[PDB]
């Protein structure tokens, strides 16, 4: 990844293990759960594409989730080529060609074109594209990794209210149709699947009531 | 977060990965504890809202807790728009706009606006507001999280004063409440719910003895 | 490695402590497995042949496949050398005389000679050919290890599809197959070799069948 | 803490996770021992009265022994402020206001503050005094964790004298006696508590008794 | 070990106690095997024979292990004096003095004068001297530890050939002979002491046939 | 411990925290053994005074090894007190007071002023003397901790000359009474307490006989 000196400028630098470490280790440790997405934003900020097909290539397990981004990584190269065609011919001396998807994915170039782009006057942002492009393949998996649906949840007579409503938001954030779908689910689901003791409690305070509120009123 | 670099010219450093792990593993092995506020208040000294968007997203688990701590963000955002409403128009050249509760929250500023509030002369509080918001929302959290009431903290028959007091403060730091009141309740609930072998003892004493004397009386 | 000092000239590095403990850990925790090539493409760059020996010798055990790999060193260099003819006598100042296969294997050359090679205008890419010539080896060792074959693979009743799948793509990733070769197999193959359930289902689903929406029809 | 640059102003600058990390591991690995107090005071060097407040609150567990260095640290307070009278008023500019108890204890103040304490000419220390007070509270919990005392300490028959003297130092370092008086314990009880045997060697060997001499003389 | 620093001009740097850590580790696990000749070439790269002392000071156990080396030490210094006499006299302002037999082990030499030998114009290989000692040393040692000879290796009746040819080839590895020599060593003694099935399955294949068609014939 | 900085001047900085959790694990793991003093002289590398008596008070358990240090440093500083006597009056402006016996050890001078005295014109060395004195107070220690004396050593009939000869090199080792007298003791005491046969064996190579093909004459 770039990292910048002390007069400002930057330059290429080798992959520290450690970040490769972390990242196997969390992908191993954590599996594929709403916290890896973040996590691996955070890793790579910076990182040129191939240490991204590094930090992809590296991940033992899970070839599934591993082909179904590659997938999607293609189709989405696949549209970038098809919006915006390459020209032909002689390039200028003070610009270097722009690259296709293929090689924003970073598959057919070195990485000494992938620093002169990433370092150009303007710079062409390759590395935010195809992390756009991963994080998009990481969402798809998270999506598919969900247990179970959001419909589904019903709370057992024993079941805590905490223990439901931790699976209700873990299933919600797996979900991740849309926002304002999620907001109104939040509100209507949420309430319709109670224990019908603590489930009157909840209709006592009404559809105002807010989340707190709603836990303590369960609460002890 | 941003940090003063030689010489005298803070320049924006992506959080590291380091600290991410850290923030992780103690909310893994610790959950939910009093400490964990300062863990965290030491680890994002100075950091952009963005970061602390990380590192409330890269939590595992406790997504309901997470949920109150959101809803109140959202409710401290919409406290400061009443207190502090923003006047719509063009911005000065030189001057950066007053930012709103979502400019505050991190959800519709971008990293250079928050740069930008954050570095300017004068300086823009944005990273403390949101930090005592979030510390605001820790307390709830960990106030939730208790596990009894601190009036029901009795000692058992054989139960050494040593782990009496040390659960009992423990409970009390959990529980909430004015310094006052606490003041009151060391006086009045500590002697009272300890075992009569060494109640009698803390009460040969004296009222206003302080813990120490109690505690090397009833030692052994 | 040969680290870029920033806008200055390239120095010399030797192998970082932390990089070679980390490959002879993952050498041993992890075997061989498909990942370590990737891994190891990546702790390795821009190294020297000096550096690539001692990251191979600080190898513990697996000696079999060790001797394999420098059988394959051995076989690609006398290849190199009987496809480039070696040129003798006096040699202009300035101008290093041409690298041989034993010298581009390292073995009878020095760091002196590599960094010449590797510092001459143009360059030549010794490290990135010894480098090739490691991958082979490994490629080869890795399908070694492979247990079972890929044409053999049949999902059991109760296994399920994800499962099946992620060893298919494990045994896939495996195989030596040209790629070629390796895209009919991963059409074909996978939804013949399934239970007959989601057989019949991949068959209602036709053709242009893509791995999402086959692990879509395949739930329950 | 303070770290001092080089050629430069004494930039402040946050606690690195690392000291903290390594306090908690410290305070719950090894609980109170008098080496504690060392290095509790090695890992806070220079250190601002809200860095300290930070490495004492993120204490978990030992609550008695927390409020305990709290109530010390309240009636050194009470006594800085009794025999230090504090002005008011009108402050003249570039200079700070007189240090209350409960502000040279941090808990009335900010950061601003205590740099300003620390950074006046003459200097006036405000960590110096804090980290003493903090060390008076940790001097007396360990002499309250010790389980027994030094007037009854015995050697074993069967236990060797390098056992009985590492114990006997132990407590010796656990005592809150003054220094001649410990001088003088160490002194006299050290040989007056031994097993007869080398009781009586110890005896032969007269005044001006040095410990190497008594482990040479107490062999086999 | 010295480094070289920007700009151009190596200054001393002290040894790094994590890779001291690192050197007791692997002489703690790996103990004496082949790899560790390797590793400590590299952990020691460009090492100041002061350096390279404290890493053959700092192993615990072993003792007769590190006087052979030591003895050999000696010996290597003193056949250099026997082959390069020291003449006696004033030296040279501008130049240094030529090390004897035992300035380059550290005995004798101060760090100035290694220093010294090793920046001068032209340099005195002291440091490759001394680990060419070292490694011959090591070499010694690790032929030593070898628990049988190579002619005392056979296969067992159900023992797979993999177990076979990897504890085959380790101790030829860790056997010292010239590589000519092992040429004729694996083709005489690897087919010999196999399992008799397997024995006729590579003889079958042809006295030059390579270890990998070997390996496979006899797969599973 | 001081650093040079860019411009080759050293300034004051605080001790790492893994140079005292390293200390202390090598301190507890390997006890007392002739390999911690190299690892000491390593570890606090140009440390202040303050620094070693941190590494000192820091050791938990082993007190009567830590007494003896102190009473070792306190003999040293006696006599270097007796051997430079200080002068009274008026000190110089250009010049600070030089330390006394007592100072030299840290005990009754504050970190300033190590500091003027370790990077004064021309610089005084506090830090090398009590590291001096620390080394010679652990040499005391460890040969205190030797477990048996070297004259008593004789190989059983059944313990391996590898065995035997590495407890009598680790004692004599932990010897130390001087260098040549090891030198005879390695001639005579290693002849003279060999197992009959493997005894004669050796005497059929006589005196001349080195240690090499003294162990590989009983070996196999």
């Amino acid at each position: 990844p770039i990292v910048q000196n002390i007069q400002g400028q930057m330059v290429h630098q080798a992959i520290s293990p450690r970040t490769l470490n972390a990242w196997v280790k969390v992908v191993e440790e954590k599996a594929f759960s709403p916290e890896v997405i973040p996590m691996f934003s955070a890793l790579s900020e910076g990182a040129t594409p191939q240490d991204l097909n590094t930090m992809l290539n590296t991940v033992g397990g899970h070839q599934a989730a591993m082909q179904m981004l590659k997938e999607t990584i293609n189709e989405e190269a696949a549209e970038w080529d098809r919006v915006h065609p390459v020209h032909a011919g002689p390039i200028a001396p003070g610009q270097m060609r722009e690259p296709r998807g293929s090689d924003i994915a970073g598959t057919t170039s070195t990485l000494q074109e992938q620093i002169g782009w990433m370092t150009n006057n303007p710079p062409i942002p390759v590395g935010e594209i195809y992390k756009r492009w991963i994080i998009l393949g990481l969402n798809k998996i998270v999506r598919m990794y969900s247990p179970t649906s959001i419909l589904d949840i019903r709370q057992g007579p024993k079941e805590p209210f905490r223990d439901y409503v931790d699976r209700f938001y873990k299933t919600l954030r797996a979900e991740q149709a849309s926002q304002e779908v999620k907001n109104w689910m939040t509100e209507t689901l949420l309430v319709q699947n109670a224990n019908p003791d603590c489930k009157t409690i909840l209709k006592a305070l009404g559809p105002a009531a807010t989340l707190e509120e709603m836990m303590t009123a369960c609460q002890g």
